[PDB]
C-alpha cells in the first residue's frame, strides 16, 4: 500500500530494526510484527499529549512485553514525545533515554518500567482500578474529570505468567471494562515454536475470567484492528482482550515467523531484504519522511492538546463549583498529605500491650480518617493482617468509589496491581499479607524499588511466634531477603509506638516502597520508646535503654518483638554486674542513612562487645557486631508448636541471652 | 445406615476432636472433604500403609494444606504409622501431626504443602516424573512404572497463578494419569468466595486442555466414584474433577461460613454437630473397630496384594532386562553410577569460558554418564545454556525425551522441580535468568525444607549483562538465597570451579544447590585448576598465596570478581601491598568447615581484609568485619555495554587498589 498510515507503519518497523542494528542488541521481531496494530492504537485511539506526557487524565499505556521497547520509543518520537532521534541512536547505551527494557522516571511518556514478562498486565490492572476508584470519589454531575482507559500490549510470554492469569481474574470480577489489552499472538517464544510448550485456548481461557475477547485475524489489517478497538470500548462492564495474530519480524525473508527474529539484530544483509520487502527505498539509515511527522502531528499532538486543553476549561469549571473537592483532588495529584493528618495517630501508654498488628490495625484507621487518598487492602487476609479500614466500604464492581479492596490469595498480582496505582497518582496505596507470603510478590517489590514508588506493604505474623500453623508459615529470611534488595525501606517497629511512626514513616515516602514487618503476638508498651518516639525510629537505630556509664560493658542490639527481651537482658546483666547498653534498630536502611557522628554515638566503634537479638536469620547482622560481637538468630526453619514453645526452644529467653552474651565477655 | 458413611463420619469426628484438643486449626475442609476423600483413598488409590515408600504407589497431594487432620485421620485410620496419640498430639512440639502435612516428619506423606497453589503445581511434577519414568523403564508388557498422581485442592489454590502455570503445562504435556479433586465450597479464609473470585474455573480449565467432571452433591460417593472412574479411563487430559461441597458440612450454625475454615468448632458447637452426624459415641477420640476393619479390607490388603505382584512382576522385568532393572534400583536409590565424574571437563590454563558454557559443556557430559538426569528451562535454554544436545525433548509424543520445556513459568517450574525429587529416580535440574530466581522463590524455599537435591541453572548473575538493563541485572539476588536456611548458593570463578560446583549439585542429597553463573567469559584460573573438587568442597580457600607467612591484606571474591582480585593483588604487590586473594565460591560451605579450616583461610590476625562481588554488600561483613570493606553494589543496575557498566560501578584493578589501600 502507498498510504501515509503505510509509511508510517514502515516508518516504526525501520526504525527499531535501525536502532537494533546500530546498538548491535535488542529485539526486532515483535516491532516488526505489532507495529500495526500500536500504531491503530496511538494514532485512532489513545488520548494523549507528546507536550504533556503527565496529564491526569490522559489514557494509560502499559508495554508488557517490554523486549518490544523499541517499537514505543519509535512510537513516542514520531508523535513528539521529547525523545529525539539522537536518543534513538542511543538505544540500550550508557545513560541513554532509551534503555533496553522501558524504565518509568527515564523516558518521557513511559508510563511503567516492564521487562520481567506477566507484570505489564498486573500493573495495568492497578491503574485501570485507581482510574475508577478516583472517577467514583471525585466526578460530579457532567464533570467527568477522571475519565480515561488503560491500554497495554503483551505477547504470549505475558500469558504464560501466572501473575497475568491472577491479574486477569481480578479485573474481570472487578469489571474494568476500561481496561483493553492487545495480545501480539505470533505462535513464537524465544526457544522456538510456541507449540513446544503451550497449546491452551487463550481466548477461552479469558473468556472463562469474564473478559471480552476479540480476535484480529490479520495483525497488518489496520481497518479490523480500529474495529475491534472500538468494539472494546463500547463493552463498559468487561476488560477486554484483543488477540491480534502476527508473525514474527514481519517482513524479514529469513527470519518471519521463526524464534530467529526475536532477540537479537536482523544483520546488515537481513537488514537490506527486509527493506525491500518493505518497498522502503531510503538508503540512510534512521530514514523518516517529513509527512510521517506530520501525520502524527495531526493525529496525536493536536487531537491531544485539544482534548487536554478541553479538560484543563472543565477543570477550571469544577474548581468553581466544588472548589473543596477541586481542591482534595489537586492535594492528591500532587501527592500531598492534609496539614495536621498525623495529630490523628494513636498513643500507647505504658502498662498497655499490644501486637503489632492491631497497632498497624489502628493507625490504618487513623489514616483512613485523615487521609482522604488512602486505598488499600489485603491478599485475602484482611481479618489477619488487620488490614481493613473498618468505617469505609469495599472496592466492587458495583461501589467503585469503597476503598477496602479484596485482593484474593493473588499476592503477586496485588503487588503488580500496588504499583499501578501508585503509578496513576491521586491515591496512597497500601497491601497485607504474611510476611512468610512477602517472597510471592518479591519480583513486583523488585519493580516498585526500582521505579521509586512510595507503596506500603503490611506484612503480618512476622516470625515462629505465629506457632502452630508450622514452618512453611514461619519467617526467617524474608527480612534479610528484604534488606539486603536497593531501595526498600524494611520497618520492624518493637511496641506499639514504634509502629505507629513506622506507618507515619511509611506513608511520607515519596521515592521508596516501605515494607512494615508485624507481629501476631502482643507486645509491651517499651519506656524507652514512648517519647520523641517518631524521631527514633526516623533514625533507623537508637539507644532504648541507656548503660549507667558513659561508656557500655556491652551494646545489646535488638528489633521487633525481641527488643523487649533485650531489656530485660541488660537488667538480669545487670545485676551480675555487666552493664549494658541496649538499641533498637527498627530500620538498618534508614540507620545506614545517618550522619557518623549519630551512628558512633548509637554503635561507639570503642566497644566491641556487641551482641544482636532478632528471630530471623543472622545474616546481615555482623555488619553491626562485628568478628568480636554475636548474633543469637535463627537459622533453621521453624517448627508446628505453640509460639512460646518453639520461641523458648530457639533460645529467645533470658537465661540464654545472658549466657551467650557472657560466654562473649 | 451404611460402614462407608460410618468411616466417613468417623474421620469428621477425629479431625474435629483433634482440632478441639489443640485448640488450634481448620475443621471446614475435613468435614466438606472426607467423602470425597474416603471414596479416593479407600475405592481407588493404590497404597500400601505398611510400606508407604512403594516406589509405584498412586501419589497424592494434599494442596490445600490446612485441612491436614482430614489427611492424618486417613492415614491413622488406614494403618498407616500415625497412632492416636499422635493424632492427640496434632500441632504441639515434636509432634508426628504438624500444623501443615510435612514431607520426611510423617509417614505416608507425600508432599509439604501450607503455600497455596504449589501443592497441584508439585503434583504435576509427581505425574511428569512417572511419565519419563514409565518411557525409560517399561519394556512390553513390563509396566513397572505405572502409577496415578492425585491432589486435593481448594479455592484458594486456584486463584494462586502458580496452580495456573503448572495446569497450563499439565495439559499441554497431556499428563492424563493426573487427577485433582476440587473441593468447591464458595468460601475463601475472609468470607464469601464472590468478595474476589467469580471466575468460571471448569471453563478455565477447559481451556488450558483439562477433563473437568462435576459432581454436584459432595456426599454423594457414589457420583464422586463415578467422576473417578471417567477421570481415569480418559488417558490423554488431566482431570480436575470439582466437587460441589458444604464447608464445615454438620454444624449447624457454622457450616457455609467462612468462620468454620480455620478456627475449632468450640465445645457447644461439636456437641450440635455429632448431633447431626447420629454420631452416639461418648468419648472423643473414638473409632469402631469395624471402620479400622473397613480400611484394614479396602486399603490394607488391597495395597499388599498390589506391591506383591509389583515386587513378582520387578523380578521376572529383572530376568530380561537386568542393566535396565540394575539401573532403576540405583536411581530409586539415589546413588550416581560408580566413575560418572570421570567425563567432566577440565579447563586449561590460557583458556576463556563463560561459566554458563561450561556449565553446558558438564550438563551434556552428565547425560552421557548419568542416566536419571532429566531437566530444562523456562524458556530460556538457549541462553541459559541448559540443553541437552544429543537427547530428545520430553513431549506428550515421547516422555522419554530428556529436555524439558517448561515455558515462561517459574514459579511452575521451581515446583514441578520439587515434585520430581519427590518422586524419586531422577536428578533434576531447571535453568532461568538469576533475575528471575524471584519468580520461583517460594519454591526454593520448599525445596529447602523439603531437603530436596534440585539444582537451579541461574545464568547472566550481574551488571555484566548490560544491554537489557536493570530490570535483568541481578543486584539483591545472592544474599537473598545466601540468607536462607538448608540453600546451597555456588557461585564458581572460572571453568573448573563451575565443573567442581556441578558435582557438588549432583552430589546433593538433602539441599537444593542454586549455581550462580555468568553470561560474559572469564579466564581461567592457575589457583582453582589442581585439586578444584577440593578446593571448591571446602567453600572457600586461598586462590592466591601472599608472599609473606602474614598477608598485609585479604582479598575476598566469588565468581566473576576472582580474577579481578587476582589482577589487583599483582597490582598491590607492586606498591609494596602484599594481599591473600581467597576464593568464596560457596558462603555456606565455608561456614560448615571446622574454626581450624576457616583459619587458615582467614587468620584472625589479619584484620585488613577486602571483599569484592558485583553484588550487595549485605552479608559480607561476617568476613570483613568492623575494619575491613566490601567493593559490592548496592544500587540497582543500568542498560549499556556490560564492561561499561563495570567500569562506572567501579569494578577495574585501579578502583579496587585505591580502596585498598585507602583501608590500609
Ligand atoms: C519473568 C520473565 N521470565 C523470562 C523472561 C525472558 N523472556 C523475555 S521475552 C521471552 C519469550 C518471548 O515472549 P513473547 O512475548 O511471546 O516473544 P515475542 O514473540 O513477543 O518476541 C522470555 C522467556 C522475562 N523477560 N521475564
Ligand atoms: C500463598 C498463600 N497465601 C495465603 C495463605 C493463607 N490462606 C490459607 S487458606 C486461604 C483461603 C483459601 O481458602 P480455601 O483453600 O478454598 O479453604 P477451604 O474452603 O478449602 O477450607 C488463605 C488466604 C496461604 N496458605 N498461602
Ligand atoms: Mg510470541
Amino acid at each position: 500500500s502507498h498510504s501515509i498510515e503505510q509509511l508510517s507503519i514502515n516508518t516504526i518497523r525501520t526504525l527499531s530494526i535501525d536502532a537494533i542494528e546500530k546498538a548491535n542488541s535488542g529485539h526486532p521481531g515483535m516491532p516488526m510484527g505489532a507495529a500495526p496494530m500500536a500504531y491503530t492504537l496511538w494514532t485512532q485511539f489513545m488520548k494523549h499529549n507528546p507536550n504533556n506526557p503527565t496529564w491526569f487524565n490522559r489514557d494509560r499505556f502499559v508495554l508488557s512485553a517490554g523486549h518490544g521497547s523499541m517499537l514505543l520509543y519509535s512510537l513516542l518520537h514520531l508523535s513528539g514525545y521529547d525523545v529525539t532521534m539522537d536518543d534513538l541512536k542511543n538505544f540500550r547505551q550508557w545513560g541513554s533515554k532509551t534503555p533496553g527494557h522501558p524504565e518509568y522516571g527515564h523516558t518521557a511518556g513511559v508510563d511503567a518500567t516492564t521487562g520481567p514478562l506477566g507484570q505489564g498486565i498486573a500493573t495495568a490492572v492497578g491503574m485501570a482500578m485507581a482510574e475508577r476508584h478516583l472517577a467514583a470519589k471525585y466526578n460530579r454531575d457532567a464533570y467527568n474529570i477522571v475519565d480515561h482507559y488503560t491500554y497495554a500490549i503483551c505477547g504470549d510470554g505475558d500469558l504464560m505468567e501466572g501473575v497475568s492469569a491472577e491479574a486477569s481474574s481480578l479485573a474481570a470480577h472487578l469489571q474494568l471494562g476500561r481496561l483493553v489489552v492487545l495480545y501480539d499472538s505470533n505462535d513464537i517464544s524465544l526457544d522456538g515454536d510456541l507449540n513446544r510448550s503451550f497449546s491452551e485456548s487463550v481466548e477461552d481461557r479469558y473468556k472463562a475470567y469474564g473478559w471480552q475477547v476479540i480476535r484480529v485475524e490479520d495483525g497488518n489489517d489496520i481497518e479490523a484492528i480500529a474495529k475491534a478497538i472500538e468494539e472494546a470500548k463500547a463493552d463498559e462492564k468487561r476488560p477486554t482482550l484483543i488477540e491480534v495474530r502476527t508473525t514474527i519480524g514481519f517482513g524479514s525473508p529469513n527470519k518471519s515467523g521463526k524464534s530467529a527474529s526475536h532477540g537479537s539484530p536482523l544483520g546488515v544483509e537481513e537488514t537490506k531484504l527486509t527493506k525491500e520487502a518493505y518497498a522502503w527505498t531510503a538508503e540512510q539509515d534512521f530514514h523518516v519522511a517529513e509527512e510521517v511527522y506530520e501525520n502524527f502531528r495531526k493525529t496525536v499532538q493536536d487531537v491531544g492538546e485539544t482534548a487536554q486543553a478541553e479538560w484543563n476549561t472543565m477543570l477550571g469549571e469544577y474548581a468553581q463549583a466544588y472548589p473543596e473537592l477541586a481542591n482534595e483532588l489537586q492535594a492528591a495529584m500532587n501527592g500531598l498529605l492534609p496539614e495536621g493528618w498525623e495529630q490523628n495517630l494513636p498513643t500507647y501508654e505504658l502498662g498497655s500491650k499490644a501486637a503489632t498488628r492491631n497497632s498497624s490495625g489502628a493507625v490504618i484507621n487513623a489514616i483512613a480518617e485523615s487521609v482522604p487518598s488512602f486505598f488499600g487492602g489485603s491478599a485475602d487476609l484482611a481479618g489477619s493482617n488487620k488490614t481493613y479500614m473498618n468505617n469505609e466500604k469495599d472496592f466492587t464492581r458495583d461501589d467503585y468509589s469503597g476503598k477496602n479492596i479484596w485482593y484474593g490469595v493473588r499476592e503477586f498480582a496485588m503487588g503488580a496491581a500496588m504499583n499501578g496505582i501508585a503509578l496513576h497518582g491521586g491515591l496512597k496505596t497500601y497491601g497485607g499479607t504474611f510476611f512468610v507470603f512477602s517472597d510471592y510478590l518479591r519480583p513486583a517489590i523488585r519493580l516498585a524499588a526500582l521505579m521509586q514508588l512510595p507503596v506500603t506493604y503490611v506484612f503480618t505474623h512476622d516470625s515462629i511466634a505465629v506457632g502452630e500453623d508450622g514452618p512453611t508459615h514461619e519467617p526467617i529470611e524474608q527480612l534479610a531477603a528484604l534488606r539486603a534488595m536497593p531501595n526498600v525501606s524494611v520497618i520492624r517497629p518493637a511496641d506499639g509506638n514504634e509502629s505507629v511512626a513506622a506507618w507515619r514513616l511509611a506513608l511520607e515516602s515519596t521515592n521508596k516502597p516501605t515494607a512494615l514487618v508485624l507481629t501476631r503476638q502482643d507486645l509491651p508498651t517499651l519506656e524507652g520508646a514512648k517519647d520523641d518516639t517518631y524521631e527514633k525510629v526516623a533514625k533507623g537505630a537508637y539507644v532504648v535503654s541507656a548503660s549507667k556509664k558513659e561508656t557500655a560493658d556491652v551494646i545489646l542490639l535488638a528489633t521487633g518483638s525481641e527488643v523487649s527481651l533485650a531489656v530485660e537482658a541488660q537488667k538480669a546483666l545487670a545485676v551480675d554486674g555487666v552493664d549494658a547498653s541496649v538499641v533498637s534498630m527498627p530500620s538498618m536502611d534508614r540507620f545506614e542513612a545517618q550522619t557518623a557522628e549519630y551512628k558512633e554515638s548509637v554503635l561507639p566503634k570503642a566497644v566491641t562487645k556487641r551482641f544482636a537479638i532478632e528471630m530471623g536469620a543472622t545474616f546481615g547482622w555482623h555488619r553491626y557486631v562485628g568478628l568480636e560481637g554475636d548474633v543469637l538468630g535463627i537459622d533453621t526453619f521453624g517448627a508446628s508448636a505453640p509460639g512460646e514453645k518453639i520461641m523458648e526452644e530457639y533460645g529467645f529467653t533470658v537465661e540464654n541471652v545472658v549466657r551467650k552474651v557472657k560466654e562473649m565477655l
